[PDB]
C-alpha cells in the first residue's frame, strides 16, 4: 500500500498511538548480559537501553570490551550503521577507540550537548584548533581542523591520530543543532537536506567501516535518520518503489537495537521525512 496513502489513512483516523504500540508488541527481544555485567553500570547512561549481545560493538583491548553501541546490517539496502549513546564523562576514550578500530569516515550527532537545562551528553570534541584532546586511556589524540556553522546544522573537520603508531586519518562530525527539545520538526525539510549532506560526503559508502550515529540514548533521533536513510536507498534499488514497508523496515532494523524510534510522533516524522524525501529519488 502506497505509503502516502497509508498516511492519509491513519492522519484522519488519528491512530498513531495504535500503530506504534503494534510496532512495539511485535519487536524483538534478545538477551544483552555483558551491558548488565557491575563492572559496565558506569558505561551506560541509561538503565532500560542497552545494546543485544548478539549485535554489540566490541571494543579491541582484553581489560573490558564493551560500549554501549550496536552494529545495524540492512543486508538488502547493503547499508551499515553503528548507532551508539552520547558519550559519558568515562567513555569518551571508549567512543574514539570505536571510531579508530571501526575504520568510520563520519560521525553523525543529532543532539546538544545541553538540552532542557540538563547535559545529553560530554563535550568529546575540541572547539578550538590551538586547544587539542589527548584521551589517556586508549591513547588518541584529536584536533579540531576546521569548522563550517550554517543555519540547521555544522560541520566539522577533525584529525584522530593513534599515538601508538602515529597513524592519523580524518574523520567528519556531521552536527544536526536545531531538532526542537520537546517534539519533532514542523518540516522534514531541513533534516532531508542534512542526510543528503552526509551521503554526499562520503561517510555512508562502502569503501569506508560503518557511520557511527548517536543523540542522547542513541535510538530515537537515531532511530529516524537510518531509518529514512535505509527506505529512500529501498525505493531507489527495487522495480516497485510502493513495494516499501517502513514499519517492516523498522522491525528488521529493532532485531539489531532495541526502542528505535521513541514516541508515535517520531513514527509519523520518519513516514513524512520518506514521502518528501521520494520526490527527489523519483528523478525531481
Ligand atoms: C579526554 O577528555 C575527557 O577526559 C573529557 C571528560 C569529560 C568531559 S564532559 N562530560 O564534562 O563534557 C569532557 C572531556
Amino acid at each position: 500500500m502506497e505509503m502516502e496513502k497509508e498516511f492519509e489513512q491513519i492522519d484522519k483516523s488519528g491512530s498513531w498511538a495504535a500503530i506504534y504500540q503494534d510496532i512495539r508488541h511485535e519487536a524483538s527481544d534478545f538477551p544483552s548480559r555483558v551491558a548488565k555485567l557491575p563492572k559496565n553500570k558506569n558505561r551506560n547512561r541509561y538503565r532500560d537501553v542497552s545494546p543485544f549481545d548478539h549485535s554489540r560493538i566490541k571494543l579491541h583491548q582484553e581489560d573490558n570490551d564493551y560500549i554501549n553501541a550496536s552494529l545495524i546490517k540492512m543486508e538488502e539496502a547493503q547499508r551499515s550503521y553503528i548507532l551508539t549513546q552520547g558519550p559519558l564523562p568515562n567513555t569518551v576514550g571508549h567512543f574514539w577507540e570505536m571510531v579508530w578500530e571501526q575504520k568510520s569516515r563520519g560521525v553523525v550527532m543529532l543532539n546538544r550537548v545541553m538540552e532542557k537545562g540538563s547535559l545529553k551528553c560530554a563535550q568529546y570534541w575540541p572547539q578550538k584548533e590551538e586547544k587539542e584532546m589527548i584521551f589517556e586511556d586508549t591513547n588518541l589524540k584529536l584536533t579540531l581542523i576546521s569548522e563550517d556553522i550554517k543555519s540547521y546544522y555544522t560541520v566539522r573537520q577533525l584529525e584522530l591520530e593513534n599515538l601508538t603508531t602515529q597513524e592519523t586519518r580524518e574523520i567528519l562530525h556531521f552536527h544536526y543543532t536545531t531538532w526542537p527539545d520537546f517534539g519533532v520538526p514542523e518540516s522534514p525539510a531541513s533534516f532531508l537536506n542534512f542526510l543528503f549532506k552526509v551521503r554526499e560526503s562520503g561517510s555512508l559508502s562502502p569503501e569506508h567501516g560503518p557511520v557511527v550515529v548517536h543523540c542522547s540514548a542513541g535510538i530515537g533521533r537515531s532511530g529516524t535518520f537510518c531509518l529514512a536513510d535505509t527506505c529512500l536507498l529501498l525505493m531507489d534499488k527495487r522495480k516497485d518503489p510502493s513495494s516499501v514497508d517502513i514499519k517492516k523496515v523498522l522491525l528488521e532494523m529493532r532485531k539489531f537495537r532495541m526502542g528505535l524510534i521513541q514516541t508515535a510522533d517520531q513514527l509519523r516524522f520518519s513516514y513524512l521525512a520518506v514521502i518528501e524525501g521520494a520526490k527527489f529519488i523519483m528523478g525531481d
